[PDB]
């Protein structure tokens, strides 16, 4: 009941899923799962309640926003999902890019989450500098996720399950290497690996390490490593939080 989402006519709703196959395609075919998560996470992830700036709004489009250290790598992403749009120019580029994530987690294996249609594509991106820095620790996490976004610790943990898919790039974040074996495969593997500790071949960031040390992260990531089912309904209501600050708050 927190939210109320806007009414849009028959044919935008249509262009949502003829768009949705049109990625869903794409996404597998192209192998480009993990960037287009990233992508839908990184325009979502700077929403800020106190000043109801940033948010999944489009504004990954705009040039100066791609510019921020925090996207790099995010322009392929953009431009890799530019013919599918030129398609569709009924829809919202903040509705287009929250669409491919949910078809990322969808085409790799995890859940299917609602997506609910009609956010503005707005004039000014957030300012740089509102995502979370992978260096530090669960302080910041809940500074990041909790007093700008509102989101819960839960939110916060099974969110991090997103690096089941993909990796780091030395020329984007500057870390190198993936999360998890089966960097296209949606599972709870990335919990499992960070209880077994660092192993050749894998990568675990010192924000992911936070997870196992604090108090309250900690239970989660036990939960999850055992039961995907479990991982699998928080994530789902997690990223339907995440893909929707700002928009159509009642
Ligand atoms: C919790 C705090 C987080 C931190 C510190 C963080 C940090 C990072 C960093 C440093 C990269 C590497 C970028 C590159 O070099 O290509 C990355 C990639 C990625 N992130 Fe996270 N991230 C966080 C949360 C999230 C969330 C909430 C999601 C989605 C639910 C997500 C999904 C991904 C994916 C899928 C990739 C791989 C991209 C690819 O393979 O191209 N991350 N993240
Ligand atoms: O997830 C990704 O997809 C592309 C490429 O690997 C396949 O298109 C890319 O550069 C990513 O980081
Ligand atoms: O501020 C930043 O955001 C990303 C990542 O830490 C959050 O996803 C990163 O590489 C930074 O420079
Ligand atoms: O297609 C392009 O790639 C480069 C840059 O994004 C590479 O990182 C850029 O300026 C182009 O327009
Ligand atoms: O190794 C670790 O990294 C985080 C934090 O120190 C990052 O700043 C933490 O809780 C771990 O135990
Ligand atoms: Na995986």
């Amino acid at each position: 009941m927190a939210k109320s989402y806007p009414t849009v006519s028959a044919e935008y709703s249509e262009a949502v899923e003829k768009a949705r196959q049109k990625l869903r395609a794409l996404i597998a075919e192209k192998s480009c799962a993990p960037l287009m998560l990233r992508l839908a996470w990184h325009s979502a992830g700077t929403f800020d309640v106190s000043s109801r700036t940033g948010g999944p709004f489009g504004t990954m489009k705009n040039p100066a926003e791609l510019a921020h250290g925090a996207n790099a790598g995010l322009d392929i992403a953009v431009r890799l999902l530019e013919p599918i749009k030129e398609e569709f120019p009924i829809l919202s580029y903040a509705d287009f890019y929250q669409l491919a994530g949910v078809v990322a987690v969808e085409v790799t294996g995890g859940p299917q989450i609602p997506f609910h249609p009609g956010r503005e594509d707005k004039p000014q991106p957030p300012p740089e500098g509102r995502l979370p820095d992978a260096t530090k620790g669960s302080d910041h996490l809940r500074q990041v996720f909790g007093k700008q976004m509102g989101l819960s610790d839960q939110d916060i943990v099974a969110l991090s399950g997103g690096h089941t898919l993909g990796r780091c790039h030395k020329e984007r974040s500057g870390f190198e290497g993936a999360w998890t074996s089966n960097p296209l495969v949606f599972d709870n593997s990335y919990f499992k690996e960070l209880l077994s500790g660092d192993k050749e071949g894998l990568l675990q960031l010192p924000s992911d390490k936070a997870l196992l040390s604090d108090p309250a992260f900690r239970p989660l990531v036990d939960k999850y490593a055992a039961d995907e089912k479990a991982f699998f309904e928080d994530y789902k209501e997690a990223h339907l939080k995440l893909s929707e600050l700002g928009f159509a708050d009642a």
